[PDB]
């Protein structure tokens, strides 16, 4: 099966999944140059003061922090959406060293990391339905580099040891998702895909142009995972991202001048 090893990595994904080299697939360098502004474009509507999350998750790929999404209590709108979007899960991806990590670059740049909170379109009613259409998820990414602490990473990090080996989970209530944003929330947009298998091309991506710090150790901790089940030969989970896929007949949008 898929991961991201020499033999099954991302660049032997599209033996099992075609749709690896579609149209629309992500993530893709932002070129800072040629991204145009768009002032039709709203500020972004991240309403996550309800959010509730239950659990987190070593899925074998990366760790989940899954939200119940059986209500409208954390939602994205506005920014170049239409109608409303909920949380389901978030989740990063990270390198073996702080030079790469992330999935989308800009003007070629790799951070040491990518969050994606990823939202489905409650005109769908439900994620698996949602994946199916090309308005049916709204992925919010941010960068992360490495320098200060963020305060509101730090519950996450400290339940990783629990969750060590693919197939782990945790209970993991009552964290709160808005410790992970940044200042501004201005963006870059693009219609894309899912960067894991199925690779679905479901995703309107709006990514964060502001950073987040986080401290070395907190990065570290992300790369004392494992790919691999308990008591298995031990693969750390690192470089777990998908590199640029091609741009094709696509426009990034800015939200800002
Ligand atoms: O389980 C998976 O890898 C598929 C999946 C599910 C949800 C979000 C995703 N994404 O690319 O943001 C991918
Ligand atoms: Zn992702």
């Amino acid at each position: 099966h898929w991961g991201y090893g020499k033999h099954n990595g991302p660049e032997h994904w599209h033996k099992d999944f075609p749709i690896a080299k579609g149209e629309r697939q992500s993530p893709v360098d932002i070129d800072t140059h040629t991204a145009k502004y768009d002032p039709s474009l709203k500020p972004l509507s991240v309403s996550y003061d309800q959010a509730t999350s239950l659990r987190i998750l070593n899925n074998g790929h990366a760790f989940n922090v899954e939200f119940d999404d059986s209500q409208d209590k954390a939602v994205l709108k506005g920014g170049p959406l239409d109608g409303t979007y909920r949380l389901i899960q978030f989740h990063f991806h990270w390198g073996s060293l702080d030079g790469q990590g992330s999935e989308h670059t800009v003007d070629k740049k790799k951070y040491a990391a990518e969050l994606h909170l990823v939202h489905w379109n409650t005109k769908y009613g439900d994620f698996g339905k949602a994946v199916q259409q090309p308005d049916g998820l709204a992925v919010l990414g941010i960068f992360l580099k490495v320098g200060s602490a963020k305060p509101g990473l730090q519950k996450v990090v400290d339940v990783l040891d629990s969750i060590k080996t693919k197939g782990k989970s945790a209970d993991f209530t009552n964290f709160d998702p808005r410790g992970l944003l940044p200042e501004s929330l201005d963006y870059w947009t693009y219609p894309g895909s899912l960067t894991t298998p199925p690779l679905l091309e479901c995703v309107t991506w709006i990514v964060l142009k502001e950073p987040i710090s986080v401290s070395s150790e907190q990065v570290l901790k992300f790369r004392k995972l494992n790919f691999n089940g308990e008591g298995e030969p031990e693969e750390l989970m690192v470089d777990n991202w998908r590199p640029a896929q091609p741009l094709k007949n696509r426009q990034i949008k800015a939200s800002f001048k």
